[PDB]
């Protein structure tokens, strides 16, 4: 299994699935290092974020638990195809990168916060993370290159 992936059993259906503890990605299908990757992200901040403020809200008051529920709902809509990642990032990311549809550009190791970096480099091109936690808040990460 690729780096970070483990086999688990679904609690509701009993079907095997795969989980990546680095990216917090999960999927039914069996899954299958570059100097630099390019990623987009969608950040939801919460009251304990290092700077609890964004272009969306001067004072961010939602709890960390409420932020996770928002992230979970965005992931659901992205995976169902009801929304695409870029449209949600443009509307709802608590980050100036929302204006760039979440794009952060390319980066190598040693430049981003560690949980974000580790998840970014564990994704395959085109793959999306689950909720990734940093001092900024909770991220959904899309590796684009």
């Amino acid at each position: 299994l690729p780096p970070g992936w483990e086999k688990a059993m679904s609690r509701s259906s009993g079907r095997v699935y795969y989980f990546n503890h680095i990216t917090n990605a999960s999927q039914w299908e069996r899954p299958s290092e570059p100097a630099r990757v390019r990623c987009s992200h969608l950040l939801v901040k919460h009251s304990q974020s290092r700077r609890p403020s964004s272009w969306r809200q001067e004072k961010i008051t939602r709890t960390k638990e409420e932020a996770l529920e928002l992230i979970n709902g965005y992931i659901q809509k992205i995976k169902s195809g009801e929304e695409d990642f870029e449209s949600l990032a443009s509307q709802f990311s608590d980050c100036s990168s929302a204006k760039a549809r979440g794009d952060l550009g390319a980066f190598s190791r040693g430049q981003m916060q560690k949980p974000f970096e580790d998840a970014s480099f564990a994704l395959r091109t085109g793959e999306m993370s689950g909720p990734v936690f940093t001092d900024s808040g909770i991220h959904i990460i899309l590796r684009t290159e």
